[PDB]
């Protein structure tokens, strides 16, 4: 025996576009409706779970540790615990595989882990303390510092998407054709209801009327190629990267419920899926967007996987450059990732993000009945992370 | 096969006070500092480290994942991967927890853990995207709202002292004594040099000249009796908390370098430590401060420990109240507790606390030749953290 | 000698809804086009003006002197003079007679005066040099702070409104009824084309297209009783005072050029009115809402008037609570008051309401061929202002 | 007869250096202790005065109307009526003519007429009712941007007075020599006690200890000529003009109580002067200091003097560079110009300046003997503002 440690449920809020349907709703209540949400889906009560793991990148404002308000608000016990971490773009699924190892080390049996963001809700700020004796100061945007920008050489991440697309030798009409291809595809998926199963609906709390939000809303509706043609370059005037052929600023919440899977037997769970890997590797901050190359590699050989044994991926969609950088490298068949549309479409709620592209694996990997899959992201300052999972 | 991780090396930086030696120091910068001490202290390259994990609360407009940013500064190669957590006052401990289970289930062998804090560089902020149409608003600081505050209660930290003050009928004067007793030993430690073992210097580069800074400044020196009577109550105008017998607002870094018992061996190492256990348990967050209880008696079960074993425990005091009523509940020997004096003197850098006093645990342990140890520290939003160690 | 001041010209943007049409147009920009308006409307050129005088409260973050920023804007020379002021509420009209103190003292031949205000533009500001160590500060909302709040009692205007209300004892039905007719009044005279002559079309300088704004905006058409009764008292909560029986928040401009009437005469000038008198006079701020009848009777006795003889009275409605008042006690037939419906529908940009209320009373006087004509509007901080205009 | 308007008396606090003795005083509490010193030393009661026109180019927060709170907290009754008015740096001396006139005119019998300024209490401040959707901003010095900018080039006033020294040849050494000259001048004369019958002490009410503040704090005594050639230019980095020999920013406050010259005779009163002219006229705003030359030949004309005539002289030294080149031009003996110093060595409050020159001309023209006395100022923005007076 080595530890096994299964998906019992999962789910995600819609993800809300910015300054949009979550525009003043705390990262913590979408979160506390995705924990009752895997909570109800799994046939487990908030009684019985012992941790709430919370990725989360953009906390400033919210209050002493959002996670634990989070599991406090959807009724997990204050006998339980709760914390938060942040391995920025990579939280929401790191917090998943960070939640395996409590289980796997024998420190708990149940966890809910995840990530949450709300980037409408993060604050502008200044260090005033020592105090501006005279002259103009800056309030300087959280989400753009903390979230966005490189830490090392101060430029937002598309600059590095910009040094991927040109080392890979990307054209602008790649770029766009993929945008554009993620935009149909998520609206087809859409259209299906294939975003149902995934999506547990958020009661937008109101003064005049209570808003039910439970449609990905930053979908793009019959996204042309012109409308992607059109742009301009948003980083580097005779740049390549664009606002339609990069992910936006969003608002959302992810997660999933773990136990053990001789756990899942004994209360008659059929879970989405046996956790079989996960890796975290380190890359050039300058092209950060490769991170998903030496991440999946390292999962799928922890696995014993071959590329060519995985049946859906999901590879995270921060920019088209990126992406198609990724895709060529690792050489999988483009066919079986993110087929049901990217966050190019779906939107990047950066912490929570994640844990959103899990649960769109799991569901399809589940609804076409889809073996072995891998998520992975691409994590600003320079990392990857992948996960590896089996259907039982 | 059940996993062995020992603490190979540790370090800290001296604890500044609130605006004072670290006044304009980033976090990272101290976290860099421990970094690279706990490296040269193991005789350990920064090439070998796998993963830095820092807990850090209050991290506002540092820029993207200051963890990386330290782990970078410190020349941990990019192929490492770096994160940040936050389990408020808990973090600098549980990340040191967080990387012995990296070690345990075989996805790293090297890990730098601990925390890292900077009250003083935090900023205030106010969430300004909807606009405000009109009427006043509150720049917040951060400080107070993420760190020292209940979320659901909304009050002060304080008002939880009071609520253990008041459950076990710890007089004015029994706080004042035990908040006195903290001053007086840290002094004694302080001037016959017990924390020169964990300390490594640090160089606060100036413009008209660097200043290393090698002492804990927030330790008052002849701290009188009178002084501590003499306050007025700052939470509850006819309370018993105060000023004096609370912890402070405070900057710094502490670390601990992991790795296998086996590897150590391998390297020649002389540990520090053997992690023999940890455990984090939840309680009511109206009396946090008790925290403690719960996880130090988990984590001595796991340990297969009676309270009567432990040589040295290190119980960190956030308020002479709640640390009061620990020691009072548990009932270990106090003249074993916080011997070399404890954060009601040295100081609460929240992120790095945990991390800080397991550094005083273990060198006080290496220096008397104790054999067990405990560290463990109460959690706002009603939690604790707590960990066994045993030489070797 | 008797001097004998007349208004050669004037004329006045439209007023701006709170955050409408100028929500982003700067105060001296309205000025601006309000200047070369009467200079145009006069057949005077603008390197004939001596001096320009404009009434304004709220000026916090629009650069030095905005008087003289409009000014030069309008393309009157360097080689003039300009200044603002504030008397509050009653400023517009007040500058006005500072101008024609000018004349008659041998110091100027030709002045513009009035008042410009965007309340849209108006900062949040909070005093930051001493710099803050530690807490939560205010930013303070300049609009509310130094255009809405007694200094004094530090309740908002619309208290002492509460206060002139119950003194009188006018009911919630009479102010409705009163605020619901200004409306009907307001919304006749639009539609009627009877706004168009005073009103100078303003130019929003455009990114996406220009647009023009020769209408006011704040009127609300088709105003009923029933949707007055519906609304909550705004300021007490057993209250009588409503957001629909006060004015609003709002912005615009207006201005009038001043000369000697043998001046007029020399250049073929047909002035809108010989300036007879004027007053200014203090109340307690508790009920500053009856300024206007200590005010606008010093101004007829100075005049060597009867208040039977005025034809025609623009009497600023602040409140309908106070608007009441002023007009039960001096007893002026209703029919000859606010004859194109007053502030409760067209608005108050605090600064220019006493110039905007000066170019209706004018225009109308020319009109209807009216020869005897008084101004008057109740003041902040408890005074009152008024003047009277006799037609040549 | 003809308008023979009289000052009666005269007050100023004295004036405090920035964020220094009157750091935390709002300017209407300056302008109170003022308005109450006028009365008591012309021997009239407070609820005798009219109106009181208090200039004031910064009063973003302090509230409504602060020239109201001024009279009001100053004990003039609710009755008489306040205002403020912003002719920038000229406002306190236009403020004096303001109220000449309302006398002149027959509207007022006792005016009380200066100005304030607390530059110190001026906030920070950012137009925020839009919102920021994404990205920093800047927080605005409002002292900075509404009181010492240029609103059209959009550079500090200092930028002007280079442009001043430039075209005037006035080399680094002429301008340092007027500075020092300046300092000693008003050093010596405050020594000799020549500042004390103008200065009314102002009480700073503390709460560890009242202070009063009765002797002008930004004069630097054993002012050498080698530490003013030792500073670098503040505004042009190869420039000639420095912090040491331009004026300071400051905080004070001073007025004048104004009536009849047959009213003082009534009432037993040996005024401190007539006023027998004034004047103010507009020049280029890149040479705003050059103000004070065509508004003193115009004062001049219209008192039908000579510059010859003169016995004693006030020009404002806004800078050494714009002041040698206004002694230049007009040619008047410099010994008889700020004879006890000027704004280099006393301050320069934006606001209250002109009224503090008035202040001191007044004052030493009585002591020395002179008949026939000019102060004049230079504004930003491109004017001068100047007054003749006459000792009886």
């Amino acid at each position: 025996s080595t530890p096994s440690i299964v998906i019992a449920s999962a789910a995600r809020t819609a993800v809300g576009s910015f300054n949009g349907a979550f525009a003043n709703t705390p990262a913590h209540e979408l979160g506390a409706t995705v924990i009752s949400a895997v909570l109800e889906r799994a046939g487990v009560a908030a009684g019985e779970v012992n941790e709430v793991i919370l990725g989360q990148v953009l906390p400033a404002g919210e209050g002493a540790n959002p996670a634990r308000q989070a599991a406090m608000k959807a009724g997990v016990p204050q006998e339980a615990t709760a914390w938060g971490m942040n391995q920025l773009c990579g939280s929401g699924l790191r917090a998943v595989a960070l939640g395996m190892q409590q289980i796997a080390t024998g420190d708990a049996s149940i966890i809910v882990a995840g990530g949450m963001e709300s980037m409408s809700m993060a604050p502008h700020c200044a260090h005033l303390r020592g105090g501006v004796k005279m002259g103009d100061f800056k309030m300087i945007d959280t989400m753009i510092k903390d979230g966005l920008t490189d830490a090392f050489y101060g430029y937002h991440m598309g600059t590095t998407a910009e040094n991927v697309a040109k080392q890979w030798q990307l054209s602008r009409d790649e770029q766009d054709a993929f945008a554009v291809a993620s935009q149909n595809k998520a609206e087809a998926a859409q259209k299906d209801g294939r975003f149902k199963d995934e999506i547990v609906p958020f009661i937008v709390k109101g003064r005049k009327g209570d808003i039910t939000v439970d449609a990905d809303e930053y979908i793009r509706h019959g996204a042309t190629l012109d409308s992607m043609a059109k742009l301009r370059p948003a980083f580097d005037k005779e740049g390549t990267v664009t606002a339609g052929n990069a992910s936006g600023l969003n608002d959302g919440a992810a997660a999933a419920l773990l136990m053990s899977e001789a756990e899942a037997s004994r209360r008659g769970i059929q879970p989405l899926g046996r956790i079989v890997s996960w890796a975290t590797v380190g890359v050039d901050p300058k092209v950060m967007g490769t991170g998903p190359i030496p991440a999946s590699r390292k999962a799928l050989e922890r696995a014993g996987w071959k590329i060519g044994d995985l049946d859906l991926v999901e590879a995270n969609e921060a920019f088209a450059a990126q992406a198609c950088a990724v895709n060529k490298d690792l050489g999988w068949d483009p066919s079986i990732v993110n087929v049901n549309g990217g966050a190019i479409a779906i939107g990047h709620p950066i912490g929570a993000s994640g844990a959103r592209i899990l649960n769109t694996l799991l569901f399809e990997m589940k609804r076409r009945g889809a073996r072995k899959g891998l998520a992975t992201l691409c994590i600003g300052g320079g990392m990857g992370v992948a996960m590896c999972i089996e259907s039982l």
